[PDB]
Parts: C-alpha cells; sequence; structure tokens
C-alpha cells in the first residue's frame, strides 16, 4: 500500500524505441493512455531514477482507471522526490477512490504541507463517526486553515473535495468543486470530478450539466461520456443513456468496429454496462449484437445517422 516494486508488462514493444518518454507525450496528445502507460513503463525500466517519467506514469494509470497500478507507480516517484504535489494529489484521489482513508488523508496532508506558503502549517498545534477520526478532523481543520491564507488556490477547494468525498458528504465536496471550476474553469478534470460528485450526491441533472461543461472543453472526453449514459440511466432516459454509450464506443475506437484488439480492451468495461442498459430496455435481441463490436446497428436504433466524431487521429 506504499509499495514501489511496480509489476511493468513483459511484452512491452516501448522498451526497443530509441526514445519512448517522447512516445508517451505523443500517446497522450492522442489522448490514447494504454499506449503511454507502456511508453512510461519502458523509460522506468530503461531509467528507474528518472522521476518524472514515475509520476507520468502513475498520471495516466489513474486517468485511465488502474488506481492500483497508479498509486505503486506513484509511490515510487514519491520515494524520488517526497516534495512533488501533483505525486500528493494524485496519490490522494487514488487512495479515495481504493477506499484507503490513511493513505488518502496522510496524501491531502503531504499535498499541503510539501508548499512553502502551507508549511507554515504543521509547527502548530491543530490536535482534539469514520475509520481514522482524529487524521481526518486534523486534515479538514489543515485544509480549512490553509483556505483563510489563499481563498483563490483551486486546488485547495479541489484538495476539501477529495477529504469530503472521502466522508461520503457530496453536498460539501459539491461546494468546494464548485468554488474549483469558479476559479480554473479551464480544467475539464474538476468538471468531471464535480460531476461525479453530484452523481454519487443523487442529483444526476446536475450531474449532466457538469458533464456537458467537460465535454464542451474537450469533445473528445470518453470517461464524460460513460459517467453521461451512467445518470441519463440513473434517471431512467434509456435512449439518452444509450446515444451517450455509442458516442463513448465510437470515440474511444476511432471507428465503426475495433481496429485492433488494443481497441476490444479499451471498450470493455462501456459494452459491460451497455448490456445491462439494453437489458433494463428489455431488448435482449441487442445483447447479442454487442459482441460483434460494430456500433453501427446500435447508431442506427438509438437515431444517431449524425457521427459529429471526425476530429479522429
Amino acid at each position: 500500500q506504499n509499495n514501489t516494486d511496480y509489476p511493468f508488462e513483459a511484452n512491452n514493444p516501448y522498451m526497443y524505441h530509441e526514445n519512448p518518454m517522447e512516445e508517451g507525450l505523443s500517446m497522450l496528445k492522442l489522448a490514447n493512455l494504454a499506449e503511454a502507460a507502456l511508453a512510461f513503463e519502458a523509460v522506468c525500466q530503461k531509467e528507474p531514477e528518472r522521476e518524472e517519467a514515475w509520476r507520468s506514469l502513475g498520471l495516466t494509470q489513474a486517468e485511465n482507471e488502474k488506481d492500483g497500478l497508479a498509486i505503486i507507480a506513484l509511490n515510487h516517484a514519491r520515494m524520488l522526490d517526497p516534495k512533488d504535489i501533483a505525486v500528493h494529489a494524485a496519490l490522494a484521489v487514488s487512495h479515495t477512490n481504493e477506499h484507503n482513508a490513511n493513505a488518502a488523508l496522510a496524501s491531502l496532508r503531504a499535498w499541503l504541507l510539501s508548499q512553502p506558503q502551507y508549511e507554515q502549517l504543521g509547527s502548530v498545534n491543530l490536535q482534539a463517526f469514520f475509520a481514522a477520526p482524529n487524521e481526518y478532523r486534523e486534515c479538514r481543520t489543515l485544509l480549512h486553515a490553509a483556505l483563510e491564507m489563499n481563498p483563490n488556490d483551486a486546488q485547495l477547494h479541489a484538495s476539501l473535495g477529495v477529504l469530503y468525498n472521502l466522508s461520503n458528504n457530496y453536498d460539501s465536496a459539491a461546494a468546494n468543486l464548485r468554488r474549483a471550476v469558479e476559479l480554473r474553469p479551464d480544467d475539464a478534470q474538476l468538471w468531471n470530478k464535480l460531476g461525479a460528485t453530484l452523481a454519487n450526491g443523487n442529483r444526476p441533472q446536475e450531474a449532466l450539466d457538469a458533464y456537458n461543461r467537460a465535454l464542451d472543453i474537450n469533445p473528445g472526453y470518453v470517461r464524460v461520456m460513460y459517467n453521461m449514459a451512467v445518470s441519463y440511466s440513473n434517471m431512467s432516459q434509456y435512449d439518452l443513456a444509450a446515444k451517450q454509450l455509442v458516442r463513448a464506443i465510437y470515440m474511444q475506437v476511432g471507428g465503426t468496429t475495433p481496429t485492433g484488439e488494443a481497441s476490444r480492451e479499451a471498450t470493455r468495461s462501456m459494452w459491460d454496462f451497455f448490456r445491462m442498459l439494453l437489458n433494463v430496455m428489455n431488448r435482449p435481441d441487442l445483447v447479442e449484437l454487442t459482441y460483434a463490436q460494430n456500433v453501427e446497428p446500435f447508431a442506427k436504433e438509438f437515431g444517431l445517422q449524425s457521427m459529429l466524431l471526425e476530429n479522429l487521429y
């Protein structure tokens, strides 16, 4: 759980590449996350002392819904530089998704006190319902104490977003993430986090609105399209949820059918959710049509003759 021995995949083609770090950044510009991760995996085996590589690997695996591997990679990067705040931030998020309270709070704590401007706190005594009741209250006191010093740091609001998500207080996380996107309103990742908090808070209409803002910033954000299929499905709008999934699958693949098996792995969990939805819709004819992984029949069924997704690589 503070483990730094990363289980690299052995059949990694980026092991043969002249420069896999630049290759990983290009895979990021193409928003192609599995490939970026393998490219960063290679930079970490080839050069195990290059801190930015471990960080890039951690953030990428996080972005790709592998919190387990993200934590190992980010623990490793932290071991090379304990003063890296993006590392502490990413750990707090992945620890919160994995339901590891103590490590999440330690990470928020480390995220804060690692910054010169907030380090004064930590020399001051702040001690006085949970799996870590004293660490939580201490962490809550410190982040609010810092918001006094700088009420304009959107990442403090994001950190309080993580803190209150950890305690399933979705309304106070939403309130802080709202403030985070009022500052820093360029950041589609924050809008998506606001969306997911509101969804967990059983406010699905407000989640769609924040998801949609994240898609206006980044119209290729497959994760948000999936998240929106989930919220539309929570409001019983199965047709609108189906339309989001067709979009998300078409966009993830860059086309109508899998251009391989790397495509067929990246869409496994959207076809899985699509299958469930088609069950709820009592349309088992279409559950069968899923395994060919041709979105065309689905595009026709759900009324998407208009696939605006041409910005394809």
